[PDB]
């Protein structure tokens, strides 16, 4: 999968010039044609500001006006129509009309937009062009792209190239070169934020206190997320800290996450006041960081959903999941911790013994010294702590028990144990933020 | 410590307007005065492109010319004394001069300049105004800030705010708001890339390839890196993988790194041709990723220099280092691994036994036929692998050995063990 992403300002105001890139030359007002010629991307994404729109009879007429103008410009230049146009909510008071709202809305909106576009399976070659973009939307677009590609890199190889052209001086210019200003092997960065307080999902930009309170108190998301908050943070921590059993047991419901994001996005959309005569858009609600954390969480869940299996979890499964989610000292520590439980199950098998619903402490042979569940022991032992995990060996007829024990050995958290682990991982995730 | 950084273009062409920010107002051509008023920074950094230069007599008369017109402008709207001016290398064909080179030189130059300004002790509150610079110079300045602050965040609390003003649209503008476009607590990100091949430190832009090879051959930096590359990657791995004894034993020579960076820097500068009659600057060398890695490596060393304890390396000292350097599962991993050696040391102390210069495997009482040093055992056991570490307990008269054993029990790698750990950690950093 090759992806081309370009950040555009007022594309209509650009002058004709010549562009050098990768042994090709191009006449025209935009880099997109030559970019598409040289790179030959599988898909193109154009990101520009609302503030180019000149129709205020509705919000849907404003997006469609900007879209048509972009499609018309794609015909003017050699550009293909295989593209997604993200119309970002931009700020400023212009001659053709006024746009008020939180500046940060552009980031959350583009993050949301790209989280529905960037494929969640297979490798990713991403190309980002900033040659004639607005400074702040290009920063926020750049930021939103890197935040999702960081999560994508957990499961797949991701390569990021950025471009910018030589600056344009009028009539002095002859052939502007398109420079490569970044070539990056994107580092795997799983989500490492907790879900924030319920003030930080939607905030009031230009709205009376009581009307915001009503909208806020109308949201099913905030209500449902109050009692789900701990389980989701436990799941975020499972990737961050190397807890493969918690990853499987706490795997979130993608349907509910979709539902939470859809609702917050619809509410934000519904609160955009478009006054038709005086030519003015007011975004009466602002997106908060909690919206962003939800978009990243859903995306990470989509990226890792191929690993989830049904409830009996074998040692062999925990190995294969771990080898995909984890790297460096984290992966090697998880393999050593699982191995210790494996070597014990091999021993049990050679004696023709196959325990059922046995605490891991009783399985491994533990003193009656320490039954209290500590952060130290939960985080240092890949979450496979002896007082919270239950083991089951499914009886078989051994011949080569060293290779058969992992398939027949299953680990699960006790109802009480799971709740103790959720508290520790949730607290650890907030303490590291 | 509070730090303001601004990305500036042709600051002279700026028209007078008024700005709002944090319940305050200000009238002037730039936002620096009101940002300074509301934020009250302890220090301010201005990043400019050198592409506003006009007098092409030499390199030092371009950076002179640009610096003059900046210091005049800072006095005109009172930006004060507490200001560093970074004149980054820009490219483009302009009305009063031509500037040819790698676009990415602006990143490596700003990265190098910021690495000398950002304080390496204490917490950091960083403010970044992107209002008005060259698109790509502002982007590379932002990237250069985040890359360095990520390393700072390993040891100190780091919060980063970004701003962009409402677009100045000259016919209709009455005032412009300074909008917060970012507010983030910066996540701790240790350096996590190996040192590249000796082609990726300085690269030819417009230099004949025969001349490059000649000058590449004359650099005492690349010859010294031949020896030290693997020892430096071992240290990079120590932070990333939680290997506290390797962090201390491989701790890099800050002075030596300064001089490597200084030689690549002034060799780059020395290859900038200035043609006064044609009015053309040409940067015939470009900085490579390896110059970037060295700058980040030197900064990470400065950030963590406080943790290089006096020898010998006691369990007590190793806990103290680890408690500062590691977080999450990595920290708890290291505490449990050091705890195993401590509990053993306590056992020995209670029996009036004080083993001297004994392999860790003998100290812990290991079986035979597990003498092979694996990646798995080096990385899973916080680098305290039983076949590469040597233990010494300095003899004492114990009273409460549970408290005393940690201070009197010292660990080092054997010379043979160290090179195996270097090979494994270097290899592991490359596969990453
Ligand atoms: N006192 C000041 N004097 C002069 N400039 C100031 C001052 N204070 C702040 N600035 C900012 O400094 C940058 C240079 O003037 C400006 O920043 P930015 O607005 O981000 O500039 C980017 C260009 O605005 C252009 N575009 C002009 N029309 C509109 C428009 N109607 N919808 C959105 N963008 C517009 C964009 O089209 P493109 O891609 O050709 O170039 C961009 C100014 O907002
Ligand atoms: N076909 C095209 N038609 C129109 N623009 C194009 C086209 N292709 C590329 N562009 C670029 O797209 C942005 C919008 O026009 C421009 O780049 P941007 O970085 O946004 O430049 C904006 C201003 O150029 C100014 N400044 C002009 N001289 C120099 C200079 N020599 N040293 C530093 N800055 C310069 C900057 O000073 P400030 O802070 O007032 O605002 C910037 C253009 O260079
Ligand atoms: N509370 C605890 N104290 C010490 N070791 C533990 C604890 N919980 C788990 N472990 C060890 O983590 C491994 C995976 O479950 C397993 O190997 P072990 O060393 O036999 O004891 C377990
Ligand atoms: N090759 C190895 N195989 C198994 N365990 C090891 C090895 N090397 C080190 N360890 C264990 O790492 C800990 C810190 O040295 C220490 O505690 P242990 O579990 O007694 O054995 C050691």
């Amino acid at each position: 999968m090759k992806l081309l992403v370009v950040s555009w300002g007022d594309f209509e105001r650009w002058k004709e010039t010549k562009y050098r890139f990768g042994g090709e030359t191009s006449v025209g007002p935009s880099t997109l044609p030559i970019l598409q010629k040289v790179i030959k991307p599988d898909w193109t994404v154009i990101v520009l500001s609302d503030t180019i729109g000149k129709d205020f009879s509705s919000v849907e007429t404003l997006r469609e006006d900007v879209r048509n103008r972009v499609m018309d410009f794609l015909d003017r230049i050699g550009a293909g129509r295989e593209v997604d146009v993200i119309i970002a909510p931009g700020i400023g008071e212009f001659t053709h009309g006024s746009f008020r709202g939180s500046a940060m809305d552009a980031y959350y909106y583009v993050l949301h937009a790209l989280s529905e576009i960037i494929p969640t399976k297979g490798d990713l070659e991403v190309h980002f062009d900033s040659t004639a973009g607005l400074n702040y939307v290009t920063l926020l677009t750049y930021r939103a792209l890197k935040d999702l590609l960081g999560i994508a890199a957990v499961m797949n190889t991701v390569t990021f190239y950025a471009y910018n052209s030589d600056p344009f001086v009028p009539k002095i210019t002859k052939e502007l070169n398109i420079n490569t200003i970044e070539t990056t092997m994107v580092k795997p960065t799983p989500l490492s934020e907790p879900l924030p307080g319920f003030d930080e999902y939607l905030c009031p930009y230009s709205m009376e206190r009581a009307e915001f309170v009503r909208l806020k108190g109308s949201l099913n998301t905030l209500k449902n997320l109050r009692k789900e908050k701990k389980k989701l943070e436990a799941w975020i921590g499972s990737l961050l800290f190397g807890l493969p059993l918690l990853f499987l047991e706490e795997f979130p419901d993608i349907g509910r996450l979709e539902s939470y994001i859809e609702e917050l996005a619809e509410t934000w959309g519904g609160a955009i006041a478009v006054n038709a005569e005086e030519k003015a858009v007011t975004r009466r609600l602002a997106f908060g960081s909690g919206f962003g954390t939800l978009v990243k969480l859903l995306f990470q869940a989509r990226i890792t959903r191929g690993l989830l299996v049904e409830e009996p979890y074998s040692i062999e499964k925990l190995y294969s999941v771990s080898d995909r989610l984890f790297r460096g000292s984290t992966l090697q520590r998880v393999r050593v911790e699982l191995g210790k439980i494996e070597d014990k199950a091999i021993k049990y098998a050679r004696k023709g013994a196959f325990p059922r619903d046995i605490p891991l402490r009783d399985f491994l042979g533990f003193d009656a010294a320490n039954r209290e569940v500590s952060p130290r022991n939960v985080l240092a032992h890949a979450g496979l702590e002896a007082n919270v995990v239950e083991v089951s060996m499914e009886a078989w007829e051994p011949k080569r028990p060293e290779e058969e024990a992992g398939r027949h050995t299953h680990l699960k958290y006790t109802p009480v144990g799971l709740k103790k682990v959720e508290d520790i991982v949730s607290r650890a995730l907030k303490e590291s933020h």
